[PDB]
DNA sequence: CTGGGACCATGGTCCCAG
DNA sequence: CTGGGACCATGGTCCCAG
């Protein structure tokens, strides 16, 4: 199964050219609901900072992906900072499976650290 | 007592003036050692932004603001977005106050702190 | 057209209790 | 050990409202 982060990059490409970005034309094209290439396309979006922090891009399911780039949509740079932060947790060795990554990410923007 | 951002403001502008660049000159003028100077200059530098996280401009310390500065110099976007995430908690109710402040801008470039 | 909300069955994990 | 209940996030679909 390819990732989401892959469908997302055809998915992009049709729209800007094959679709005159017409997200519904596409769905249609692909038979398949006009979410599912929201999600994938929004997941695309992510720094490939991001995607690495999993070991097999298929880890980033299209519905967390799209959550994330939602969440740190116009702070783009503030998500690049907490990748590569964990990005060194696990170059020191540290190891957390995908589900804590989007976590740790989007921690940065909960409250919760001081409260 | 005018805060450190202002006293900011008006040196920096005296001394690409009325000094041309020289902080020994200013400092002279002054007449206040020049590390001062430095600090409330680096002060100014900061995101209005930045600045608007306190409630008074003068909750933020020359010392801080110094510290603060030098410490997101080429990451301006950085800061920039991290202040709006603060800004976004503050403006849901969240309440933080000065010392919380420059910790949590801070927070996300320390490895340890973010993750 | 488009995004978002309400739903859905599924593969799957945990863990309690025979 | 073994089955079953309680959850869970996901991929998806529908369909409403801007």
């Amino acid at each position: 199964p390819t990732s989401a982060y892959e469908r997302g990059q055809r998915y992009a490409s049709r729209l800007q050219n094959e679709f005159a970005g017409n997200i519904s034309a596409l769905a249609d094209a692909e038979n398949i609901s006009r979410k599912i290439i929201t999600r994938c396309i929004n997941t695309a979006k992510l720094p490939k900072s991001v995607v690495a922090l999993f070991s097999h891009p298929g880890e980033l399911s299209a519905r967390s992906g799209d959550a994330l780039q939602k969440a740190f949509t116009d702070k783009e740079e503030l998500l690049k900072q907490q990748a590569s932060n964990l990005h060194e947790q696990k170059k020191a060795g540290v190891i957390f499976e995908a589900d804590e990554v989007i976590t740790l990410l989007t921690s940065v923007l909960k409250t919760s650290s001081a409260s």
